[PDB]
């Protein structure tokens, strides 16, 4: 039992968290392999808003979202936080798709519950037992209280809530790829063509495209998004102009 | 070792809080619950403030001013700070109106006072039973001493002035209409075409009506309270400038 | 026995404060009564500060000005002090005055002194008596002895002392007709008009009198207190004029 | 003894030296005191780098850096400290003569020693004397040790020290009828004629000698410190320009 | 006895660490020993940030790279550590490349094992000898446990190991030429020449080459990798243009 | 009993230094002495830093470089640390010139040694007497080990160590007549006129030369290290300009 000296470590998730807010491209690559807490795992709001500003930009079929989540959710987690935090990042819509698919993960372990009436989460006699109740909040003081909820739960039953809970997560966040962010951007007649300029090519350089296919969307917003006799200006110059930046370079001969 | 570990949990309080206070448009879905605390619980005064800046500039024409009251009266609090905040954001006439409006309220907790003593804000003997000059703050302990109220109030007495003086705020929340900070909005030699454009986008922005409505709203200050020249000026500018973005675009061509 | 549990309950002391700085016009209005505290209060030197720039900058014509002097004498404290904050605040001559003003205004204390020996600034049997010269910290111990004098003052008296005080100042803030630190702005070389003018708009900002006299005194005192060529120039505007604005207008067409 | 309270009232220090940093013509007028605190007084830089400042600028032909002097020299001080502040601030040809206007000082001390014994910094016995190789810090444990000093000496023998230095000061402090520091001021083609004319504002700002006098030497530093071209400049101008601002307002027309 | 007096004396280590973070060019001598302290030593992040800087950057073979490598393989850490490290430096492919030479280095020590059954780092039981897995982190309670393996290999083990492990570094640190940032200086339209050959100036600074192949080098850039018309500009350049300075003086002269 | 009460005295020398690193010609004048302390002083890095500062700009051309070093060695330190610091101050060359000379004053205390065997480094017998190997840092625990110096060493050892030390540096510190880093800035198309001035007063206020001699220098500087077309531009200047301001001046007619 404790205390245990010193404490501490390297610490590896320190080093992580720092080296991906550090260059993100460049990835992160050290283990972070955390034990201990309490029964259940604190929170960090600050990790909640670059997780929103995440699901506003790219959404939720990036793998950064997908990443940065993931991670999150290695964590024994209570009912009222899984609540909040998928409540929080789905939002209306998509969370009910979310709550459903839940309520089958944990359907699944009831199943198992029943096969394994003695399974980690579980008890070793028949109250003790993790049941409906338990893993619905319906149960006495879990309902309306989440110190309740974790005061009578186990570790063990909030791994397995949190592993259902990313499961239905993985199982909802496959729809609606088509982008995105891009679709806002319209240049202001209060905006210079390069303030503009560098504002898409700051989403573009953001877009998960093939370098290839890039430069036809960038082309695309340019003769599209920014001024009308500008457009028009774009549609004087040559097909001999084949980059953004030989456009631009257009554009800087006459000003 | 002992009591109540960590103290406590996480972190959802926080969370809510932060996520709201982070670019607001559409902030904080985190369910919050806080349980216990002292039996009455001491303000936060920067959301006070910012609460004064709502009230001020937008008030209770946004529920999100209101929503925000709202949130802040979730709050078991003394008659004096009701009596504090009410006359400060009310200014007089309308604290007025809201203080006949609470003791209206007030005269309904008098009949669930009689009918009832099993209530939270109720006791069972005679001299446990609630008298009007406590709920009043009339009794003594209580008027010109606040530390008195908190050393004679029960919380359930709390929750109930609350709730009737929520329901008065409610009750005199519906009162007002017509915008608002746009009749302030002229365009002095102080300010150039750009500067008063701006502060026009930004109260625009943070005008409810329709983008359909916003146009014409905009195109009429414009007109009216633009500089006298420049009013002229909008006065010849083609009918076929539609948006205000082309109307900016025309004053933008002649300097 | 004792102390405070907690401590504490809302603030208002701090957000009475806190309002009056965030919005002046027309905000600060809770109750503040501040509950038992040092009855020998040990005051805070920034509040004095920035009372002593409102002093210094508007003075003491003002019913906020004298308002917050008021608020700060609503603690119990020692006479030394109270002759020190008025020598700083009335500056020599006046502090002279009231010097003396606060003598016959002490001296009446000697009446109620007299009739009666129950209240707080005073004691039953003979020596029991509050003294003269003690009341004046001109009794033994008192005199170049400011701890002394909290020694043998109690918390009566000195509530007494601050209403003879605050009497003897209000005797003395009648002050005179003429406005103000106005009449010391003059365009130099050293800056333009619209510097100037705006020197002079922060003057009519602090301009509290009548909205419709300040229009023909500014008129008037750009005329006088602009740069003589300017002044000139002003004498060949046109008489249609009716606002600054239209003047700076008739300026800003010229360069 | 005690217990304490609390440790204690005040301020007065804090506020006196607030007012003086914030405007010194803007005179502060409170009160302060003093007692305890070990046998003598400790000090931080501040005081003493701004006095520094002061020493260099003005020094010690303002009699604000006199006053300023005079107010920290109104603490009981060890004699190492003395003869160390009066060896920065005077430097070695004025410190020397410091050190012999001191030693009579001293001699005047033997004085009041030898006619009596009665005094705070003296012993009434014979060998509870204050001898002269202690007044002179050069007793045995006072050799070259201001620790040893302080073990052996009297707090009533610091303010006969204080005395002794402080008067010796002021003897000294009759100094020079040449000013000042402007006397360096001549424009370099680094700096513009207005950046030399808000300098010698500077220059003038601490020059508080007659305003009557101030402009004829202002424009003579125009007319022989201004850059040569400049100069020849002013030479052009009339003598009816008869203000630096006229002057100023002259220069302005021709760039 | 213990624990350490004062604690304690200072500091080489900070001092060293200082000069080095302080004009990188030549910097840095003392001699820093430090022993004591943990029994090995968990990392601080802000030296693997910069590590991480000079990776990117220089990358990894640099001398001076090198070196900081080196100093953070100066002391005990577990395998854990030197793996999550080893993988971020050298990136999947050549971290496993790296394995395959530490392995090496791992029996290499199997060997100094079997010659050596008591070696200081080696068993003083019997089977509690160092083998293979105890070296790799599987051994029993060390398996997936960094603190297991931290709580049952010995520091002489650990130290051997953090040897092996800068061996094979240094086995693999004899890979690569690349220069390398270099190629992807470019001029777009987006920066001028001046940003541009500030910024190749910056990579040309942090060269190895010998001053005198930094010129052509710049040079054939400056010819080559300008803005095409910039390239054409230069394409006019007299012969006698020799240097970077006579070329941007070149341009300089043509706007 | 014991053991330092208050804490504290005076300040002198923290201020000492302050004032020094904030008026640096207009000199720090206290005495300053520092009883007690460590039993050796474990250095301070900042201080170490701003000298190592000097040593790079002036080294020991200025006695201020010397000072702050004479300063820094004023008390008891260890082999390991003078060692540390003259490795790294004096570098390489001159590093070894003192080992040398260092070796010299460590051979004049076996002189001092023999003469008197109980001198205070001494103690009775001949292991309590200062063995060279215990001067040299090679006796037996000393040996590559400072603690076991820290642990071996008395103080009245280390101030003969300390003075040999700082003695055989003053020895050193004599070579170099030439003056000064000066020879190396010149100016380049890459900054400006005004840029070569601001490097050039820099070079100047640097320069210790007598005043007389700055002109020749300045203006040699001018004709010989300004930009060679400039140079020409410069050999058209007059004759009879004297001063670098002339100069300026001339350039400013040609911008």
């Amino acid at each position: 039992a404790g205390q245990a000296p010193g404490p501490a470590l390297t610490d590896w998730a320190r080093v992580r968290e720092e080296l991906a807010s550090t260059g993100p491209p460049v990835v992160a690559m050290p283990v972070v392999i955390k034990t201990e807490g309490p029964a259940w795992t604190p929170l960090e709001p600050k990790l909640i808003t670059r997780l929103a500003d995440t699901v506003r930009t790219k959404g939720l079929r990036s793998p950064i979202t997908m990443a940065e989540v993931e991670a999150l959710m290695s964590s024994p987690l209570l009912p009222h936080d899984v609540t909040n935090l998928m409540r929080v990042i789905l939002g209306p819509a998509p969370y009910a798709l979310w709550m459903d698919a839940w309520g089958v993960q944990l359907q699944t372990v009831i199943a198992a519950a029943t096969r394994d009436p003695r399974h980690p989460a579980n008890g070793q006699g028949r109250g003790e037992r993790t049941n409906l109740n338990r893993l619905k909040g319906l149960a006495d003081g879990m309902v309306g209280n989440p110190q309740g909820q974790a005061a009578l739960l186990r570790p063990g039953e909030l791994v397995a809530i949190t592993a259902s809970a990313l499961q239905a997560f993985r199982e909802v966040a496959r729809l609606a790829e088509p982008a995105g962010p891009w679709a806002d951007i319209m240049q202001g007649p209060s905006e210079s063509f390069v303030d503009f300029a560098n504002r898409l090519i700051k989403a573009v350089e953001g877009s998960d495209l093939p370098p290839s296919a890039r430069a036809p969307v960038i082309i695309d917003c340019f003769r599209q998004k920014s001024q009308p006799d500008i457009q028009q200006l774009i549609r004087t110059a040559p097909s001999t102009l084949t980059t953004p930046g030989e456009i631009i370079k257009y554009v800087l001969d006459r000003q």
